[PDB]
């Protein structure tokens, strides 16, 4: 009766993330890594490992999949952002990804990660140039009052999905200049499904300051109808 | 002051039921233009279902499964962690009564303020308020008659509740059923999940008659096996 | 067989051990021809049809449901039971030229009536749902129902064979349905909510 | 007077990158009208990808595979066979550079005319003119450092180019990757393709970790097993 | 064993296959004589390659039955006295057109053109009303030496080489009102890969040629490539 | 009910679409496709996929007889006779059908087509050559007809095909031919020889 010798963690803590912030390359269970060429037709055509979140960057985990990466690439090339703000850092993968990418395009960009819990961050202390971390909860806006003068243009991204609309109002009133993005990843389609009448009303409240950018907005399952930018 | 839309994940934005309102078509299509009528549903299909004017979050396939399960087991108690609007509570009571079964339905939740069942229709339904994370929410329960079906719809602290139920509640043949979450937990944490479930190998089995019979019950229908 | 028998698993044990959870097969374990039921009687109405009928019953609150085509009576017991628990005073009536196959015992036979044969006597209370489940001679019965039976609001419903009639003879189907343009309409809240009632839910208009 | 439209098969009509254009919707959509906004990409998806303003014919899925492979292998050499606009060359040289890998990137093509890489942005990238019909092209690969990834993206004389790579170029753990074409060679020449591949059974295995990970690499990632 | 071979250029087989002769596909993972007790547990899948499995009289047919059904209608309606095919290969299509016009009682000459007739598998026994010409498509002389043809006429492009110049020729020197010029296969690919130039080139013939809408959406292979003289 | 063939007519779009508006043309079929297939101006209730399976079958088997329960307007019969004739096979095509009237096939096109009137064989059916294909296209009394053919008609190698009604217990003297069973939706699991 192994269960009574056992206490059980709560598995909800792994929703959208997984058991480990550390990256580990996948592993073939039911087949050799080296399939021989005489039997090439008989090889299995499926992936061989879980496609839940297999993506990485320089040995850090990456929760933004390749289609998303192509959109952010295009968006960086066009906008040439002076600042990027990730909300929800997790393991640090996409922070390093944004900083490395702006560096290669020759863009002088400051990458800023905010989070509840930076203990999960996996970025070498040496590989941290042009990056700044901030512990703080989205749930209360002082996390954003406290930080200051960011250069523009500016991309603000919500991967945390918490207090999102109050943060969006904070951003329009106190941060975003014309042409700056505010991107809500993953979540906007679910909120519409679960709460159509409230979701539409909330989005609509921003009818005069934010518009959805139809050039990037339909270009990845993750950014799906979530890519917004400042007007007026 | 924007409400936090996460609150509504899996539930909806209003516990009260309202019938679908057609938006780009009249209710009455003229038969001379029968073929040109749009063949799609017409409404939002997120949780369209009802039972006597109360919302139903269990879709029709799931309901078919429970009908069969109730018919075979003939449970004398049904317990639901997660009550919400009460739809499924009243359904269970209503169905067991139609089948002639003497069944108490008990419902447990940390917030009962959303319940929509009129007290005139509360016969054989017992609501208790508690948090899954406190185990006393369960130790406070009075003796229950068997067979019994324990259903997790709240998904918090689920495995320690399984440990509790195996040890203090379930007689052989009784069901501990986890709706919806098993496939997600397995996707997000495949190893931990496997080890956890497997730790119940001696006391619970997966019932294959039902475990593949509905999208919501999928791989979550479990029963107390002989010691 | 009209009698109901639970599904039997030929390739799986019913009790799959938890230590091998991931290895369990994901398909249903048996045929999905007609595995539905209601209190030990067979139900040919799949769960989506059940839901539409539930909804229909709840808003209309029918005084009379008439089922042309009975088979074994499970749908008849379902209508009666469901109308009882909603509080609706409803008379289920079931008409088939052959009734031998009917499994309902004479005890829970309250508010149910069987007639055998074609055409007759309706001093029956409205609102009414008429369900054509005997897929022969349909458009004739539809004219017959509009001339003798149907009042405003009342439904006439064609299960199963509607999309098949547009498949085989499309020109005639449309003409034959378009002949009732002035009397019946297609209720678009239910007419797309089930494969079995798909585009077969009609109701008297005026 | 009409050009041979077959020339553009797989490539496109201009090797320079032109950003996509929205055919029938404004770029800004009013947020009060969000539910009504269209849902499909909004332009042609044939080959809309890019790296630093140059076209990339490797899509994001292929890009992710190569990243993984490059992180693990840490190749001292990558040889693209068939160049076109040079997008891949620029990309590989960049990805290795960020990754702290000291990597040479060689492009080989009969036609280097359509290469769009500026001369300023050309460190660790060398280009060689030459035909796959003839093997002295590859013979002057001046024993570049290892490990090495060799990729076929032109597809002429490909099986002879492989017998050569095995005997004179490749070492244990080096890659030989045929993009796009292997599933087409198997559809069309089931018998012959299956003989030719497999004639290399003692010298090359298919690496299953990367071999089913994108459409373009599908059943095409091979490596030297000595 | 790799050193002990010289490999053919497998591109040679693009859209053709490796063998002009028809070989009937055989089952691999199962016998052909399944038992009737096990009728339920027999699989739904075809059981073979599905690439270009079709045939006519022991000759490989590269036009799939869907495309074949629409030519049957087109021949029946128009009743052509001449059918030109560019791209012959095994001669399957040639013999099919010939056999179908004949069974339909039409006096139709089929004419097949190709740079390489070595691959043709039609017995001479069954060569009636078939005229082959060897010539390269990117070479207007190939067409200039074509004798007079009776009308109506259906001209079909299966070689897809120098195609637009050939339409220009066909429009200037062959096609009378009613006649068809039909590009099979290539058109969708040409619109994925060169949408600007393809649109420009087609609109060049706007005044002389039209997309026949009764046939052009009707098979995968003819999809958007069926055209005729206004 | 219409046994005669009529070519589909368009509705919303012209037949002649301009090539300067080529990219904008409608990509859908433009008309219903219940069964708009003909052979030589006669309707025909074979998909092109079914047409191709039978073709392969006639070419391999080379039947000296084809029987066909249900005829309708005669397409199949003419088609079969024409196909065996083009293939040089000496085949007789028998069409059996209770309502013979529908048959549009004209007298001058009947060589190797014999029609018999009747309901589902039972007499007025004489000795015929093999190999034989037998086709049930009229799905009443289909199973008694199987045993009867199995006991009085089918020799080894001969087929018996059920056409349309086979998704909706004979292992000793029959078998399912797996080369053609899956190859078309209309013959889904209906192709059974010996
Ligand atoms: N209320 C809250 N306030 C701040 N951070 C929160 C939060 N709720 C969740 N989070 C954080 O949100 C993160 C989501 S994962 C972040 C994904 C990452 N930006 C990438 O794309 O690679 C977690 O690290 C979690 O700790
Ligand atoms: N820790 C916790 N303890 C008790 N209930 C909780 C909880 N966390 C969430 N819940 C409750 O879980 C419920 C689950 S939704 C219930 C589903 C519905 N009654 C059905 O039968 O299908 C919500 O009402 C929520 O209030
Ligand atoms: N016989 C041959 N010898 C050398 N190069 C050839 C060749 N045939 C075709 N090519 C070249 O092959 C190239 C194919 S496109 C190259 C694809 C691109 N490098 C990518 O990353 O996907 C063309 O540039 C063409 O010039
Ligand atoms: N330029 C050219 N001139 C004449 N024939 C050519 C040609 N290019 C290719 N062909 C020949 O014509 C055929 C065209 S390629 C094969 C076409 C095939 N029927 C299809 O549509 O997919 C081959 O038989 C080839 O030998
Ligand atoms: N029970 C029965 N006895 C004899 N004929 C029948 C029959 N049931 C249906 N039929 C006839 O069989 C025909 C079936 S339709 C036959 C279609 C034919 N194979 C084709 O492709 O063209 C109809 O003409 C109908 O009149």
């Amino acid at each position: 009766n192994d269960y009574s010798r056992q206490n059980f963690q709560d598995l909800n803590l792994f929703r959208g993330l997984g058991e480990d912030p550390a990256y580990h390359p996948p592993v073939l269970t039911d087949r050799p890594r080296d399939w021989p060429l005489d039997r090439w037709a008989e090889a299995p055509r499926d992936l061989g490992y879980s496609d839940f979140s297999p993506y990485q960057w320089r040995g850090l985990r990456m929760l933004k999949d390749p289609d998303t990466q192509a959109v952010y690439h295009d968006m960086l090339w066009e906008l040439r952002p002076r600042t990027i703000v990730e909300l929800g850092v997790y393991n640090g993968g996409s922070l390093a990804w944004f900083r490395d990418l702006t560096k290669i395009m020759g863009i002088d960009c400051q990458v800023i990660g905010i989070d509840r819990d930076l203990s999960r961050c996996q970025i070498p202390a040496s590989d941290m140039e042009n990056i700044t971390l901030h512990q703080g909860d989205c749930s209360d806006l002082t996390t954003f009052e406290h930080l200051r003068e960011m250069a523009h243009p500016l991309i603000f991204i919500d991967n945390a999905h918490a207090n999102t609309f109050n943060i969006m109002k904070w951003a329009v009133d106190h941060l975003l200049e014309e042409g700056d993005y505010f991107i809500i990843e993953d979540m906007i389609p679910y909120w519409y499904r679960y709460a159509p009448q409230l979701f539409s009303e909330y989005l609509g409240a921003f009818r005069d300051v934010l518009s959805m950018d139809m050039l990037y907005a339909n270009a990845s399952s993750q950014l799906d109808r979530g890519v917004l930018r400042r007007v007026a």
